[PDB]
């Protein structure tokens, strides 16, 4: 049925790769417990040698899968990425989601134990199995409305960048992305979910090797780190790609002949001078091909059809002598320069629900209210809470109404209420399941 | 395989019609061979028992056979192309094959004494009526044609619907404008590029039931008529200005996100926001309470229909029919979103049209060709303007081949198989 009806066109072909969005699209997130006991002393010698936000858990990862379930339901897989951290609910007999270690991930184990969200995320793109182009969620992401995969990208204009207006971490990033493409005032990406290009990041990762493996070795964030988004979106936007001149050369050779007629060169003549096309300027670039091929060796030069030319003194203009004829590329590189390697699409901030969350309540219902009224595909809620503050309580609960309120079905990814997960940890869970498992 | 493939994910369902582009797209040409001398005589005649309708709206210069070779290179995605003629058919044109077919006016007219037609905007108000024609269908005048490759998404994205592309701006659109102001309310509207269009069959009938006099006339004119339905113009401000009320059915199942029909206090909440400014009072959600309680009372016990605990000991279980029912409830919602747009669209810029209106002098053509050279677009529209009398009109005929064999050169499988001094003046 779809394999003949792909192939039902003129061509005879099948375009399904062009006709339909990539797939499959697994989810990356990054989740801590800060109440861990192990984490809360390895933190403390650490810095014998950060508050409690950056590692609180408001339940945020358990109703970001609820929206996947209702928002995203074409997510293959979802990945959870972690420092062997179990969250207590997490149904890790669905084969629809696994736990990542940053053991098994992180090149250098003497990064680990870490604290700092930049270097861990220097490793998500590594996760064995993942799809090529995945959704990076960090625990408080989540979708408010249903998603797509052309919300993040589309054949025709590649990734979608959403940028907003502003860090010292970006300081020493725009330092190094001036000195790598030359100067452009930079947006920072929203904060939102991101889709990933596994080779895309690789390459980035090795055109600054030292510097991501400076930013992996910090175990707590620091001024010098690669931000994720605006390293991954701008090397994205930045990546150049050189003029293939063989290419310019087939593009104009529209009968595949392999020589340029009369009219294939005026289009040529057309690209690489200012309009209206002179008389001057059509015979200089004439010149400079007969110039050229009694200049350059015949064997770079190189009649299978017979091309008739206006000016009887016109060799066979072949790909050969448009190689390598300086005097023409040199105009061509000047007419035609800068094509970037990627195409990416610049949007606008609608969409996208940001919201600092601190402890005056008032505030916080207003904040919440705001996206129970006006709807949003990507939603953040950004954990900025004094817990000593008398109302933390209060703003905790009105959060959990809110939650709650758009997402109130349990997913497939949570156990029942009355059951837990025996191990806080992988390491113990591996132990368990070798000594039942035992002869 | 790849069935396989589509339901690998979370909910293990294929959602392959969202992720891919709607399929099959269908091509329709219009033709028409002004040197057919039976056609000349029959026209001018009939200006006799009535100027506009010069040998230029009838020429043939080559045009349908250069764009079916760019239909071959730049969207080879095209399930079927029907050419829609009076009876002519191309002499070049290979039958045989499959793809390819000759549909006549008296297949898809519906009044047989409109014809025979020399009329443009009549023949298209009725190209949506091609039997087997995919619902959404590219047309292309025959002076139309791609220059870089084009795919669905050109036209239509599941997200944004059809793409509009818009010009800053005659006497057809005068009487299309005061049809639509009275009919949608007064705008200033922009005119559709001259380009392939994209036509949903569904829409252009339901346009068509929206002003069948306007369209009856409009196909009853045998010559272009200053009230014409403009095809472009009429389909595109139709598929932007229809209005759909909300459906208070549908609000209500966005608000009930635990599907259990009722409305607890939570969601009613999310529903007093959507009918309220911010920031929300004690009042604002008592008094949609209020409502409820006061719409419970009245309303027929048959209509009203784990239990609800409500804060209120006096709310009645919030049901879909509670809600529906409620006059000041539902006044309430269409007052707060009202007139929504019946269908999606994008409006898009002119960047990717090349528009050009070929006259009888030989280097302005020249100029006006080269751009296109230089400056490649997707979409080409080639306008005849040319005085054929005049003796250069050859000249410029012989200019648009060689623009045409530059970018195609190569014959397509719709065609059967099988200077210099023009040259020196041209050019040199
Ligand atoms: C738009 O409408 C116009 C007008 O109706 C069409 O013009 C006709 O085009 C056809 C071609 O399809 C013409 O027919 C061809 O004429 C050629 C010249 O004929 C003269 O010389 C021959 C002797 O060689 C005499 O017999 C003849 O009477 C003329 O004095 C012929 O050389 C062609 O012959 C070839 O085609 C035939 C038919 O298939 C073969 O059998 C032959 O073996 C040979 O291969 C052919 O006869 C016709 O004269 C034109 N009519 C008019 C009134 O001008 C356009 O074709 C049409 N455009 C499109 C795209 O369809
Ligand atoms: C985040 O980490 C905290 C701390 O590890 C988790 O809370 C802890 O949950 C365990 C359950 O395995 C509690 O241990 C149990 O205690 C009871 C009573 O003492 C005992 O009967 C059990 O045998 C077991 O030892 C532990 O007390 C509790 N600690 C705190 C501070 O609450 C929490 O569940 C983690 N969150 C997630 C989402 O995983
Ligand atoms: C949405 C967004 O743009 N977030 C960015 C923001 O996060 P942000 O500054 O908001 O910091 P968060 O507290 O949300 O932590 C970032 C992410 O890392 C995870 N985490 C954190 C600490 C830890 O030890 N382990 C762990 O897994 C958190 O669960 C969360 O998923 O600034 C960080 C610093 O540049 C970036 O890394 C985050 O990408
Ligand atoms: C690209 C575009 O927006 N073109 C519009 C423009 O075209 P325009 O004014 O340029 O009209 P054209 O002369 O190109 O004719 C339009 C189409 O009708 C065909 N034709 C014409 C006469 C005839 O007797 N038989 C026949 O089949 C021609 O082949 C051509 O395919 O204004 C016309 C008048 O509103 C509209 O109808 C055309 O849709
Ligand atoms: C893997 O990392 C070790 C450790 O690097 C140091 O410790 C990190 C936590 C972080 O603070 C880094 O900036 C540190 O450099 C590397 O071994 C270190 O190598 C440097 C340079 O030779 C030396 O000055 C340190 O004393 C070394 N530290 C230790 C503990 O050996 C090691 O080279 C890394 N592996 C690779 C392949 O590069
Ligand atoms: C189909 O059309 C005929 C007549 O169309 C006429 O010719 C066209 C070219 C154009 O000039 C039209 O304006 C003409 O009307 C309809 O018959 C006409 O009906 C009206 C009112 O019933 C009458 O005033 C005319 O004299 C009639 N003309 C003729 C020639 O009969 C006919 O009703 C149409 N068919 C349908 C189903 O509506
Ligand atoms: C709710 O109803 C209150 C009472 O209205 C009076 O009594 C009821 C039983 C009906 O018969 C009605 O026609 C009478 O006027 C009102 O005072 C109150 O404003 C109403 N509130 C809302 C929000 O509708
Ligand atoms: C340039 O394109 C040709 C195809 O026309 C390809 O064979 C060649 O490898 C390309 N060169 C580079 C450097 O990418
Ligand atoms: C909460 O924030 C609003 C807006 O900034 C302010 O007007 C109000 O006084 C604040 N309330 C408290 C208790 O801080
Ligand atoms: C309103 O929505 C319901 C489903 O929620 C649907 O069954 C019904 O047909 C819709 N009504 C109209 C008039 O579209
Ligand atoms: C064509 O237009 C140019 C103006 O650009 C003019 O100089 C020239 O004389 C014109 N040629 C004819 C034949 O009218
Ligand atoms: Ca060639
Ligand atoms: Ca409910
Ligand atoms: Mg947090
Ligand atoms: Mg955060
Ligand atoms: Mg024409
Ligand atoms: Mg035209």
């Amino acid at each position: 049925v779809l394999f003949d009806s792909y192939r039902d066109n003129v061509a005879g072909k099948s375009f399904q790769t062009r006709l339909c969005l990539p797939m499959p699209i697994d989810v990356v997130y990054t989740w801590v417990n800060g109440t861990d006991p192990k984490l809360i002393k390895e933190v403390t010698e650490l810095k014998r040698s950060n508050t409690a936000s950056r590692f609180e858990d408001n339940e945020e990862l358990r109703y970001s899968l609820r929206s996947i379930e209702k928002h995203a339901p074409w997510v293959r897989h979802i990945f959870i990425v972690t420092n062997g951290q179990i969250p207590s609910w997490l149904n890790l007999d669905n084969p629809r989601v696994s736990v990542v270690t940053h053991q098994d991930i992180f090149q250098n184990q003497t990064h680990l134990p870490t604290f700092s969200s930049p270097a861990i995320e220097t490793h998500i793109h590594r996760i064995p199995g993942l799809s090529q182009k995945f959704i990076y969620l960090n625990d408080d992401v989540m979708f408010g409305k249903d998603v797509w995969p052309d919300d993040f990208y589309s054949h025709s204009k590649g990734q979608k960048v959403y940028l907003t207006w502003p860090a010292d971490s970006l300081r020493y990033v725009n330092r190094l992305l001036n000195a790598q493409f030359g100067f452009t005032s930079r947006k920072v990406p929203a904060h939102m979910p991101h889709m990933i290009d596994r080779l895309i990041m690789q390459e980035l990762q090795d055109t600054f090797p030292q510097e991501f493996d400076k930013t992996s070795s910090h175990r707590v964030r620091h001024s010098e780190d690669m931000q994720f988004a605006f390293s991954y979106f701008y090397f994205l936007m930045s990546a150049v790609q050189q003029l293939n001149i063989s290419e310019v050369f087939d593009e104009i050779d529209t009968d595949h002949s392999g020589v340029l007629s009369d009219r294939e060169i005026r289009t040529l003549a057309t690209r690489i001078h200012e309009l209206p096309l002179s008389l001057q300027d059509l015979t200089s670039l004439e010149q400079m091909l007969i110039n050229c091929s009694k200049s350059l060796p015949s064997n770079l030069t190189h009649s299978p059809t017979q091309e008739a030319y206006y000016d009887p003194s016109m060799p066979p203009v072949t790909k050969g002598l448009v190689i390598h004829c300086k005097p023409i590329t040199e105009r061509i590189h000047k007419a035609f320069k800068d094509q970037n390697k990627y195409k990416f699409e610049i949007m606008g901030e609608e969409e996208i629900a940001f919201k600092m969350i601190r402890t005056n309540v008032s505030h916080v219902v207003g904040q919440l209210d705001d996206i129970r009224k006006n709807p949003r595909k990507f939603i953040c809620l950004n954990d900025n809470i004094d817990h000593i503050h008398k109302d933390a309580g209060t703003v905790k609960a009105v959060l959990r109404d809110f939650y709650e309120s758009m997402f109130p079905l349990p997913s497939q990814f949570e156990l029942p209420r009355e059951y837990r997960n025996r191990f806080l940890h992988m390491t113990e869970l591996q132990e368990w399941r070798i000594y039942r498992d035992k002869l």
